[PDB]
């Protein structure tokens, strides 16, 4: 039932959060976890995605699920983003792209006559036992949080 196998070490990676604290994926054992990766703080599309998730938090709560947003922006950037938008869930500052690489969301595009890497918008649903049970890659923002919520409800 897993759609992705993560390196065992992934679950113990210390993840720097907005607010200045740290978590690990293992610390989330016992409940569903939505991990949504987005390319950049404070852009039109990534703001829309975050506000969409934020609007649905109570529905995520009803399933005991928690949300984590992830990009490679700094904690400070995350703090500003979260404050400005009123997010009620944490953002991981994956500055070294450790979590991104673990989920294989760093993708390459041949453009400008060179190989350019970047974060591909992607979302994953992690079971209470830490299994990746569903994945969405190259995500289109419109309707995404709704679809993730629906999928969560179906799995839970
Ligand atoms: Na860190
Ligand atoms: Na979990």
């Amino acid at each position: 039932d897993a759609v992705l196998e993560l390196p065992a070490a992934t679950f113990d990676l210390p993840l720097s959060l907005s607010g200045g604290t740290q978590t690990t994926l293992r610390a989330h054992a016992g409940h569903w976890l939505v991990i949504y990766f987005y390319p950049k703080d404070s852009t039109p599309g990534c703001t829309t995605e975050g506000l969409d998730f934020n609007a649905l938090l109570p529905e995520f709560d009803k399933a005991g699920a928690k949300i984590l947003g992830v990009s490679r922006d700094s904690v400070k950037s995350h703090d500003n983003f979260c404050a400005k938008q009123g997010f009620a869930f944490p953002l991981v500052s994956d500055g070294d792209e450790a979590l991104c690489r673990a989920f294989d969301v760093i993708k390459e595009k041949n453009m400008y006559g060179k190989q350019v890497l970047g974060i591909e918008r992607s979302t994953f649903l992690l079971s209470p036992e830490g299994q990746v049970v569903q994945a969405w890659r190259k995500v289109k923002v419109a309707g995404h949080a709704d679809a993730v919520l629906a999928a969560l409800k179906a799995h839970a």
